[PDB]
C-alpha cells in the first residue's frame, strides 16, 4: 500500500471511547483531524471510527 501524512494530530494521554459512537485515543497515539472549532475536537482514529475527544487528552501536532 502507502504510508503518506496526512491532518494528523497526536494523543496525550490515554481516552477510552465510551462506544464508537464516539473516538477512541491513545497516548502518545496519531488521530486524524476534521473539526478543531470547537471544545471537543472531531477526529478520526487508526481505528477508522470517528467522533469528539477531550481537547485535555488530545493536541496539535507540534511538527
Amino acid at each position: 500500500g502507502s504510508m503518506a501524512e496526512e491532518v494528523v494530530v497526536v494523543a496525550k494521554f490515554d481516552y477510552v471511547a465510551q462506544q464508537e459512537q464516539e473516538l477512541d485515543i491513545k497516548k502518545n497515539e496519531r488521530l486524524w483531524l476534521l473539526d478543531d472549532s470547537k471544545s471537543w475536537w472531531r477526529v478520526r482514529n487508526s481505528m477508522n471510527k470517528t467522533g469528539f475527544v477531550p481537547s485535555n487528552y488530545v493536541e496539535r501536532k507540534n511538527s
